[PDB]
């Protein structure tokens, strides 16, 4: 009846995929995998510094630990390969440890049993890579290995399309004012990555970082592919982000009204248009994969020459995970 | 010794005290804000950002002492009513915020001294000064200055170089800025009714409105009405990054051309990094800009580009030092 969901991962992605799949019909999740104990789990799912108290009732229990009455087995074990999928009759995984952001990788969970994986970041290898309600259509039920994108990608990809499809995009650079992460360092420290400014402390500054988001859109809207580029900044706030993008379009005499209409026009649960003067903490736990903030779009126009500048809000956590959530019931209801 | 007085004893007008200690031929002798001298001391020998004061201070009567030298401390909110002829005041660094425009100014002049610098973008008929980028324009007959903005005093090298070496065409501006005094600490009514400025400034993204790009073409003429552009309020006390997104005249260009062209116009107040470097790095550096080298982005799509660079600057201290750099050239040209 119920499709049997697995999180691999019971991090900030982990704990809001799972708060999101209590309020979705016919999709269960009934496993839990990461490197901690069920004690820590039940703890960091029912309390969330940015988020808030989880809204239900988390006991914990033998083995794993009970949500609203009912049991969610948890486990402990690094290698995929080495989970109980086909014993427990997994139909799809939440890739959301950031280790298997790989096809060949993540095959460790269809090894393991799973029928699908699905991946919490954008992915190398031959998949298709789904913004919802951008291009979750490219799904058709064969794949086995899905990516989720980045979260940039998703607040990025419906504006993106938007100018395209309406204005012709010649070409543009995107930067996103980006909230910290967890693969940031508290203090000054050596990397694991090698890093250097990641290496640096998350909440005294600002952060210059590379992001695939830009330069990967193809993927997402193939019409478009290698149009797009450009970096993020990250600064001191732990959830809600923000991305800019600065364009060169193929209509002439382009006006500031037009272009937030056109976003009016596109607007779905994934793609929101906003008009109110609103700031970061504001988008907060907020279900819009990308949040149109009308009131930054700005043209430069030096006689026939025009720069298009757009920002879109997105709560980089819950934003992405309500995409992702959706991304997943889809494909899932795709299987009969 | 040219005699300053400073109206507006704050982020600014301290660390504009601090600069001038060491700047000879130029002494602070008086000093004007809102508050008693037993405060006024206390925040010129504790900073949070920039650190403790060097020098020694005392409280005295009508005043305080650095190092020897007295300071006449005052509180007048009415600039009009400042001995300023009493004392012989040559200049007064202007840095309330209140005195942003030139008819507004001409009160330090009525009150008796010879001329004002405007810590900030000012309205009226006067020139806007980024030091080494367009002091020049200053030949003495003047009578009250503007001492641009922090992300004009970023901007302004760096688009220099820009529109004389490749031809600016257009371009767009974010600048990821520190959070200032004129912000809210908590979700509060704003003096002014920004309804962005009105939130708690250390837990938000908070975009605002600046005329740093906009209103270039009062330091370089050559490319008025070619820039616009905002800001990005966040949670860090002080440092910022001037993002410039340019359309430019010159083909086939490679990020490595621009970067050259960064490093040869180099000076005291145009710097250069090609190491990684984060916002606190900048905190209390004498650059008035910093071109961060790793930053340089070129886009190509065919024969179309789109260029991207990045400046850094410590808002309060990059400021400062080109204010009071520009105060010392304003000094001796008298
Ligand atoms: N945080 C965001 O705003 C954001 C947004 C979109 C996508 N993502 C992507 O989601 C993934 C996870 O992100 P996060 O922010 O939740 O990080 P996180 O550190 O909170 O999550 C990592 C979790 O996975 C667990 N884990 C690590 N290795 C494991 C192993 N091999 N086996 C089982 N569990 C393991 C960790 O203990 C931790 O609980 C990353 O790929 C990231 O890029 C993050
Ligand atoms: N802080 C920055 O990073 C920055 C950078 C460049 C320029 N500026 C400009 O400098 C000016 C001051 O900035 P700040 O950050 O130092 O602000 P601030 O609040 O620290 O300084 C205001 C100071 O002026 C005093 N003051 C206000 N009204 C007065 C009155 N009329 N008479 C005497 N004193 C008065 C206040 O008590 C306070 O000490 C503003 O124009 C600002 O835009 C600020």
């Amino acid at each position: 009846m119920a499709v049997k969901v697995a999180i691999n991962g019971f991090g900030r992605i982990g704990r809001l995929a799972f708060r999101r799949i209590q309020e979705v019909e016919g999709l269960e999740v009934v496993a839990v995998n990461d490197l901690t104990d069920d004690d820590m789990l039940a703890h960091l799912l029912k309390y969330d510094t940015m988020q808030g108290r989880f809204t239900g009732e988390v006991e914990v229990v033998d083995g794993g630990f009970r949500v609203n009455g009912k049991e969610v087995k948890s486990f402990s074990e690094p290698d995929a390969s080495k989970l109980p999928w086909k014993d427990l009759n997994i139909d799809v995984v939440l890739e959301c440890t950031g280790f298997y952001t790989d096809k060949d990788k993540a095959q460790a969970h269809i090894e393991a049993g799973a029928k699908k994986v699905l991946i919490s970041a954008p992915a190398t290898g031959d998949l298709k890579t789904i913004v919802f309600n951008t291009n979750h259509q490219e799904l058709d039920g064969s794949e086995t290995v899905v990516s989720g994108a980045s979260c940039t990608t998703n607040s990025l990809a419906p504006v993106a399309k938007v100018l395209n499809d309406d204005f012709g995009l010649v070409e543009g650079l995107m930067t996103t004012i980006h909230a910290y992460t967890g693969d940031q360092n508290t203090q000054d420290a050596p990397h694991r990555k090698g890093d250097k400014r990641r290496a640096r402390a998350a909440a005294e500054n600002i952060i210059p970082n590379s992001t695939g988001a830009a330069k990967a859109i193809g993927k997402v809207i193939p019409e478009i592919d290698g149009k797009l580029d450009g970096g993020a900044q990250r600064v001191p706030v732990a959830t809600g982000s923000l991305t800019e993008l600065t364009v060169v379009l193929e209509k002439q005499d382009v006006t500031v009204e037009q272009v937030n209409e056109a976003m009016k026009n596109a607007s779905n649960e994934s793609f929101g248009y906003t008009e109110d003067e609103i700031v970061s903490s504001d988008v907060v736990g907020m279900t819009y994969g990308s949040l149109f903030d009308a009131t930054q779009t700005r043209v430069m126009s030096v006689g026939d020459r025009q720069l298009v500048k757009v920002a879109a809000w997105y709560d980089n956590e819950m934003s992405y995970t309500a995409q992702l959530v959706r991304t997943l019931a889809y494909l899932a209801e795709l299987s009969k």
